[PDB]
């Protein structure tokens, strides 16, 4: 299947993105100059379910893995359905260093 991949830096408090695959930009229409160093939430919009967004917010705070189905928006405003799976990467001392996300456009 067609998927995308990003890396969030958990040492910084708001989990900014530090790496995105070629597909992530092409899927969403944002360039690296407007993605890197920002929280992934810029992809959200009016129809994003705040109950689902809360599920990721909690999991990141707890440091667990999570999977949600969010409504996102490209740079041109058009919506797409992003199945998102976040995964915590821990150092050997249990501390969370990075979060990693796989995004799949499941508008079908
Ligand atoms: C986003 N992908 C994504 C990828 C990673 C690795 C992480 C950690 C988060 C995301 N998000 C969610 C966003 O960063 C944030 O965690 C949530 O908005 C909830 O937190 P807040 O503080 O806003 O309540 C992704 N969100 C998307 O909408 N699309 C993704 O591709």
């Amino acid at each position: 299947l067609r998927h995308t991949f990003v890396v969030a830096d958990a040492t910084l408090p708001d989990c900014p993105l530090v790496y995105a695959s070629e597909g992530f930009y092409a899927m969403t229409g944002y360039g690296p100059d407007e993605v890197l160093g920002h929280n992934c939430r810029f992809l959200q919009g009016e129809g994003t379910d705040p109950k689902e967004v809360q599920k990721i917010r909690d999991a990141i705070k707890k440091g667990e893995a999570c999977s949600v189905r969010l409504l996102n928006y490209r740079k041109d405003g058009t919506p797409f359905w992003n199945l998102l799976t976040v995964t915590p990467i821990k150092t050997p001392d249990g501390r969370v260093s990075k979060f990693v996300g796989v995004q799949v456009d499941v508008t079908s």
